[PDB]
């Protein structure tokens, strides 16, 4: 694995790009939706300062909305990207104005997943993702730049961040939907991340929001205590994508039961079926398997989920059944990019076709930019052999 190795694959140049383009390709990116034009381009904004200093987000243009996950992968390519500054502002302002300090109230340790630009949550509980992405960046920060002090001493963030996610206790209180009641971020026995920590729909999950791959980091940095919880967290994420991935296709649903099934949300009952959060999951078992090549099903899953978007060239979704039925939509930069992260695990040599549509696609501009930039600039990076385990 490139963890023990130190060396991680560069996809890009095993498919003959130079390493000046590959360099100009990922800085293009960055520079386009970091300093883009604001309306058309960016999905960054600087947004003043405190005491601590400059604060600033990443934030869904659609809505106009700041979203957990887009600060909290923010925050991933900017360590990755060696980029201290940004990384400090959007830290900055998700400690801030989206992390809940109040013991009384049900996000304890938690931060609102959706937050309007002025600091006003839409939603006080989280997305879990968001959290696991956050822990993750900090300690790579940690080990990039040194700790800082107060919230910029990141591991120490980290530490006390993670251990709450998993020793929380249910908490009934007030929040801005009303009372409302919220356990724990993982459930202690399945050691499964949770879909909602909010307790009317907590027995669930994610597969997108399974993340072996930072689980080794934290059974190696985090609280001695809860070592053994994320070591066999991350055995069970193993095992709960070969459960969850369609045997023929490996396509995941978007929410999930903590057996494998999938899960229809009462409010989405269409989450059963391959969507926006499960284009992600390639990803997450790939990365796992380029870092640690303990995931001994995930090249396997890789070239089958690669075998299925093949057959669909000239006639791509975005939406699936778990058996490959075409739902709707047409290509995303999105999925594309989630699609080639798939070469990180991939045997078969068509795993070349889908880095080099990668490769083809620009920066994206207009409405959705939020989600298709986000996740381009996260596979650029992964491509590139330049998404790394930071270890402090
Ligand atoms: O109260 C809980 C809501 O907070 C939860 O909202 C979800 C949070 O994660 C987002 O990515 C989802 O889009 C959003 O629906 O839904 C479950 C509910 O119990």
């Amino acid at each position: 694995g490139a963890v023990a190795t130190g060396e991680y694959r560069n996809l890009f140049a095993e498919i003959g790009k130079s390493e000046i383009d590959i360099q100009r390709k990922i800085d293009e990116a960055f520079q386009h939706l970091f300093y883009g034009d604001a309306k058309d381009a960016a999905v960054y904004y600087q947004a003043g300062g405190n005491e601590n200093g400059p604060l600033a987000y990443v934030y869904d243009v659609n809505s106009n909305d700041v979203r957990s996950e887009g600060m909290s992968y923010g925050m991933m390519i900017t360590v990755q990207m060696d980029k201290k500054a940004e990384f400090d502002a959007i830290w900055n302002w998700a400690k801030t104005y989206m992390y809940q300090d109040s013991p009384t109230h049900p996000a304890f340790g938690y931060f609102a997943w959706s937050m309007r630009r002025d600091g006003v949550a839409n939603d006080d509980m989280p997305a879990p993702d968001g959290e696991e992405y956050f822990v993750t960046a900090l300690y790579f920060a940690a080990a990039r730049w040194g700790n800082g002090e107060g919230i910029f001493n990141y591991q120490q963030e980290a530490d006390t961040i993670l251990s709450r996610m998993r020793h929380r206790q249910v908490i009934t209180g007030p929040t801005n939907r009303g009372v409302m009641t919220a356990t724990n971020l993982f459930h202690p026995e399945e050691a499964q991340v949770r879909f909602t920590p909010d307790i009317n729909n907590a027995d669930h999950t994610d597969a997108s929001y399974h993340l072996p791959s930072f689980y080794e980091i934290w059974a190696r940095v985090a609280p001695q205590e809860d070592r053994a919880f994320w070591a066999k967290a991350a055995d069970v994420s193993r095992d709960y994508f070969a459960k969850a991935a369609h045997p023929v296709t490996a396509l995941t649903p978007d929410y999930g039961n903590f057996d494998g099934t999938p899960w229809a949300a009462s409010w989405r009952p269409e989450s059963v079926d391959f969507r926006y959060d499960a284009w992600r999951s390639v990803m997450n078992w790939s990365m796992d398997y380029a870092w640690w090549g303990k995931d001994s099903g995930a090249p396997a899953r890789s070239d089958k989920l690669l075998a299925f978007f093949e057959t669909q060239e000239g006639k791509m979704n975005h939406l699936y059944s778990l058996d490959g039925k075409p739902l709707g939509g047409g290509p995303t930069l999105g999925l594309i990019s989630m699609n080639a992260t798939a070469a990180m695990a991939a045997t078969d040599p068509r795993w070349h076709n889908f880095v080099e549509k990668l490769w083809q696609q620009q920066p994206p501009t207009g409405q959705y930019r939020y989600y298709d930039g986000v996740l381009y600039l996260m596979a650029l990076l992964h491509c590139a052999g330049e998404y790394k385990a930071w270890i402090p």
